[PDB]
């Protein structure tokens, strides 16, 4: 398939659709939004997907309305896995360049990027050689010196996801979300807390797990979260962040296949709702080939491609509703324009954190957490 | 029905699409039911329905299939009517909703929220609906499951307004579960009290304190999660640290912003902790005696609804049944295999990497008063 | 519509005497003689202005714990269907020139009613735009404006408002705020028992306080906060008076027919029961909405909430009390207390002493518990 | 009686209000009494008052209508006699009193504390005053009055001084209850006990080990708070946590300081803990053989008094009966339907939010040896 929406809107008549809609998304039809003429243009010219949604919130007595404009960026890797890694990195750069320009053109205020954005999802292969020497710093690392000055010269907060190689500490591998502040200075990073050791993702052999805790970075533009890739099944993760007041939270990602689908449309969303703030699932696009066989843990034999990692990004609101994803295989550029108000506003009607009971949490988890736990099981007498 | 009408106007390769990612599978794994059993569903009115999960055979565990009923149907006769004709009208309906589930081979029943009255917060009157309430253990509504349990030999688990004798008469939202002995197994309280809107609840009843308990019955370790708790994603999550299996949430739940949320929450609770989830939700509208406001703008009303249904199951792998019908009464029987949880936390191993001793610390400080949020500003 | 005044306009002087004996808990109330500055501005604005005064016995090893407590009963002032900025304002404003006769008629605490700042608009139980009167207990604008009034006046303020925290999920919470005579805010305190009984559906907008039972040494006394519907828990009053309360302020707002009956009892009773000086504080007037809400009754729907009975006293901790303000006037009560007489009463009454807390800590763990069984004697 | 007189000096419009306020209604909801109950009354010169509490008409549960009788009287033969011929002077005062509630129906009928003999305890004097002190089970006023329990069908409470015969021949301040079967169904000791001023009982008894028990008898739950422990709110507050319904409060005080607290306290208790309350206070002034001083400057007397009666009931809704005298004998008559106890827990929920656990921990901490109180200052 290609657009679940598309799919759903050429082969419903037009009240029932408005129906599947209401119950799928989180609005009757789609709230689009217009975007600048220049910009279509180099994302057609580019080949690439662009499509502008709007989220609005109430009219407030005491705050005026605050409305940002993100822009999520979704793409295949360029230029086949066996080349110098430099050339590799360098194709991606020149691509996703362009798009931010798009971008930029569209409005955008924040642009984010996928998970390891960088690089082929070399992971599967288990492979050190010459996969670490993607691996760069988070401050001084090319990609984010090369970032920064997009970000200062369109004035908007670039968040991107690469492997990082901490310097100071033992030349150690990361994965690391990096947020630019839309001055140019680079503002922070955060690591990825939870690490995936099912199948192909045999992230675990690369990196341990993240010791950043769960950073909101407060720009100009939003208080912003970056939760990623497998820590997207952690609800307990997505909590934390809106613990320390995040209003945006991106999730870049990549992830193939069968089982792993049906989850994406869940998992993102209900954060979303749960913590009332907004949502960015971001996710990796086409399928990649790498130079020597490897096997997935499963019986099957060796083989050298992985994917078809499905795109699909998409935004979650707090009120429930939802943005349309973008293409299954197409790279894509998705610009949602939001009031973020919304979160306030919806905390203040459902009132989610008011009932929490967060000390109580606190105390259960860390009785689970020891070693005489005796679960909460009752018996028969 | 949301699964009737993708299936009434989509080529069958790509509604084979579409049920891979809006459910788990490709076509549904339809259970054949008892031929007798649809037989009084047919007759009183009612929908029945049957699915199948299953999971991978395993070389030093037999396969521990077992099979739930979920009840979903309305209120029965005008509110405005001596509330033990109400409660019992109910009783008889599901009476027999219970007995074609026996007959289709149930092991685990299970009921809506507050399946024993109408709705009644939305009024916040306290007369007469408070008489609704009734003691957990001895109140008429358990004596009475308990003989249907004992007879079927099957779990009943149902929610009802509980009065607390001991504790200074005090109400609160229970549900209750009976073993298939017939003996009363144990209480558990709605932890998350909604305030939002028509269900204005935390004016009947406090947060509860019975804490996040899992019930051992030999049809699995069973959990409840009442409500609005639906909400609370650390809710669900306490219930799975603690062992659970199946953990029911009987619902009652109408409306425009709320129906969205349906198809999403109990889902995800079921793929992040790696158990099953038995999502159950009243039917039909309700009216009342007297008008009430719903803290929205609008005037007075005395209509209350409507409640959408819609009940389904959901798994640990991440596939889920049908929902039920929206606005009929209805039977929904799934029958599981209890080792897909296991199976699946083995291969996405979540429990594994939840560093729960991280979080137990950063919800500690989150909830201290000198709390100073994590946030990075520019420099 | 003043009980003091209608049984002094009723009763031969020797009865209302001993009426007077019994109801409050003297013989002839103990005036205060006000500043003639303080009466004025009073007088011109249209608001009460009543002195009393409290004595103690003098110690040898002591000397005379003199303070004086301003407590400001006062209503809404423009209508409901106004810029919720505007509706603060006016009442702000209102309210500034009465904490200002309270400095001339020489207070030295000054304290407010509930969620003085704004209409009690918790009845209609909509969220907006009333969610948007909620501000910071610190850095949020009455408590800043109100602290330069604190430091200008030399007088520790205490006031209640809607309070939202910003760290803590942007929550919503009711706060009582104590602000010192230097200007600084000293801390808060929020709400320990919420409301959910017909018009008041306080459950709807906020928690149980979590603050636990904060008293506040100021240079004035250690005084403490029950807010409103706390009003009714003795173990509420009690908690306080174990931490060493000695004034405990009850911000409060009530209708009604029900509600009144109760007011002249049970913040006395605390007084008495904990051995020391008691506020009680009531809104006044009646306040209408924008639309239409009903109240758990059986009743038809309306827009009209009230009336707020006023009324506010103080209890000495001896049993005797202040006369009470009018039930629907503006007001200023100014009462002049000895601190000395909370430990003299302790000492003579001696019910800290003979309180056996160790046994109620035990009987009350116990009734908490799940598998809680009642002490009942049944007939054998 | 106050009552009286503010009915005598205020126009009908102004004393509905004032009636409002200091009372809990507009106008008085008056008792008719048998004809030959205020017979006995009007000849042996007691008063005799009835009034009527109501609730509202239940779906689920009859009303349950009951009926006490509250007793208050003096000392009857100077303190300067045989103390058996003193007990037994009153004993055959009350017995006609109780005779006169019998027939005005009561169901349960109390006394005053330590009703049968004068109260001594400002002497100091153990000789002959501890004589007085009478088992609690055997002793003759239990046994006696357990006889006019069976033959009138009705409860009856009574105060005595106990010696305690096995554990040391100790004496106690004891209530003692007797069913209406005849038979004794317990006792219950004075929880607080007094030595402000002239009421120095700390020098005869200690305190209570009895907890704070409540009654099961077949005209509700009873309790007995006895005098002293009316100023203690956690005390009323356990009775109610015990589940009583009815708490009696019989007493014995003096004076200029503790008059005006006897309006408020056990009012207060009845609202706060939602259930009714029967204060009951001796009458009269006693005199004693030999001269004692009371603890303030002044010089030696032999006088006591004078005690203030003006018993009255107090209900859970706020609402109570007029005093009795404040010099003369006399029988309270109320009859009440105890359903309204539930009914205002219902609608003012007190219990349901009274967060008792934090309560419990805060009073662990503050009987404890390292307390430091929350004390927040200027930093």
């Amino acid at each position: 398939l290609k657009n679940l929406n598309d799919c759903l809107e050429k082969h419903l008549p037009p009240d029932e659709l408005k129906e599947v809609k209401r119950i799928l998304y989180g609005v009757e039809e789609d709230q689009t939004l217009e975007l600048p003429t220049s910009a279509k243009d180099i994302a057609e010219q580019n080949g690439f997907d662009i499509k502008g949604y709007r989220f609005t919130a109430r009219e407030e007595q005491t705050r005026k309305r605050r409305i940002v404009r993100v822009g999520a960026i979704q793409n295949s890797i360029v230029i086949p896995t066996t080349a110098p890694i430099e050339k590799q990195r360098e194709a991606i750069w020149n691509k996703v360049k362009t798009m931010i320009k798009a971008a930029a053109e569209a409005g955008c205020n924040i642009v984010c990027t996928q998970e390891a954005w960088t690089m082929p999802f070399a992971f599967c292969t288990r492979e050190k050689f010459p996969w670490c020497e993607f691996a760069e710093e988070a401050e001084n690392g090319p990609t984010t010196k090369m970032l920064a000055e997009l970000a200062k010269a369109y004035n908007m907060v670039i968040i991107h996801s690469i492997l990082e190689r901490d310097m100071e500490h033992g030349e150690t591998i990361w994965n690391t979300a990096v947020v630019i502040s839309n001055s140019g200075r680079y503002l922070g990073k955060h690591r990825k807390n939870h690490i995936p050791r099912v199948g192909d993702f045999n992230e675990s052999t690369y990196y341990m797990e993240g010791n950043t805790g769960h950073p909101v970075f407060e720009t100009e533009f939003g208080k912003l979260a970056v939760n990623i890739c497998y820590g997207r099944h952690h609800p307990q993760n997505w909590m934390m962040f809106g613990l320390n007041g995040a209003e945006i939270v991106f999730n870049p990602s990549a992830t193939i296949g069968r089982l792993s689908e049906p989850l994406w449309s869940i998992e993102a969303r209900n954060a979303a709702i749960a913590n009332s703030y907004f949502t960015v699932p971001i996710n990796r696009v086409g399928t990649e080939q790498f130079p020597n066989e490897y096997t997935s843990g499963d019986g099957n034999k060796a083989h050298k491609e992985f994917g078809p990692f499905y795109g699909s990004s998409y935004v979650a609101a707090p009120d429930g509703s939802r943005t349309p994803s973008l293409s299954r295989d197409k790279d894509g550029l998705l610009v949602v324009e939001l009031d973020l108000n919304l979160c306030r506003q919806v905390k203040d009607f459902w009132g989610f954190r008011m009932t929490q009971r967060v000390p109580l949490y606190a105390e259960s988890f860390k009785k689970a957490s020891e070693h005489g736990f005796k679960p909460q099981i009752i018996k028969e007498t």
